């Protein structure tokens, strides 16, 4: 099976886009070919769970890319050896850590280095980060940086592709919960529509 790790923070852990992506995989005829991997397996009870849903993920509410890069990622990828890694991180670096864009892209680099050390053929999706309701400018600065980072980092052996979940790709405030940070059902549909097709293409590419 193709092993996929859905790495992230609360936007991965406590949201419902992962079931939608699994549905897409199912619809593509790939549910028997795909194993979602990771240390966590919680899903909120208000999400519409497809039957057969693979609940494993590597989402952690409140965790920062800074910390994950330095303390956790090597363990997680060493334990699971994913073929594909999809992530959105950085929201807590800003809102909790008060870190800048240079910090966050640096932490990206350290995470990707660890993913590749575990698997030099890993295929990676980096998500441009959803906006906060208040259009946090350091989040946008990370988003403006992601394409250059990808250009610097992507290789034929280990491609890095972008799932653009940003303001600029259509993420509206109407897609946020009342806390101004997490996607509501509309934002989950949007997220799943950006990630799911890139993830399906990568799955198909895995040898
Ligand atoms: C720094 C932000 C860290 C994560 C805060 C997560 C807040 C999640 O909030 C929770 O969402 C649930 C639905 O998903 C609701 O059922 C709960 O009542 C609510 O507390
Ligand atoms: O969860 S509903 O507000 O889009
Ligand atoms: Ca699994």
């Amino acid at each position: 099976m193709v092993k996929v790790m859905l790495l992230g923070d609360s936007i991965t852990e406590i949201t419902c886009w992962r079931p939608l992506v699994w549905e897409q995989i199912t619809s593509a005829g790939l549910a028997g070919s795909v194993d979602f991997v990771g240390s966590m397996n919680d899903l909120q009870p208000n999400c519409s769970r497809p039957q057969g849903f693979d609940p494993d993920h590597e989402g952690h509410s409140g965790w920062q890319a800074y910390d994950i890069a330095r303390n956790n990622i090597a363990g997680w990828v060493q334990n699971t050896k994913p073929d594909i890694v999809q992530f959105m991180l950085g929201t807590n670096d800003v809102n909790i850590g008060h870190r800048n864009a240079d910090s966050i892209i640096g932490s990206y680099t350290i995470m990707l280095n660890a993913m590749r050390a575990a698997n030099p053929r890993v295929k990676v999706i980096v998500d441009k980060i959803i906006p906060t309701s208040w259009s946090d400018a350091t989040i946008e600065a990370v988003n403006t940086a992601i394409p250059g980072w990808v250009q610097q980092q992507t290789t034929a052996e280990s491609p890095v592709v972008i799932a653009d979940c940003s303001r600029a790709a259509g993420f509206t405030n109407d897609m946020l919960r009342d806390d101004g940070v997490h996607p509501n059902s509309k934002g989950d549909q949007f997220i799943a529509g950006q990630i799911g097709p890139k993830l399906i293409q990568l799955i198909k590419d895995v040898s």
